[PDB]
């Protein structure tokens, strides 16, 4: 993916998102209720 839906969650693309680390990334994934 929901790039549109994604890109609202954060605030930016996947891309950029993904520049925070992998471990990191999973924290605020998972305790937004997503992955």
């Amino acid at each position: 993916l929901s790039d549109e839906d994604f890109r609202a969650v954060f605030g930016m693309t996947r891309s950029a998102f993904a520049n925070l680390p992998l471990w990191r990334q999973q924290n605020l994934r998972r305790e937004r209720g997503l992955f």
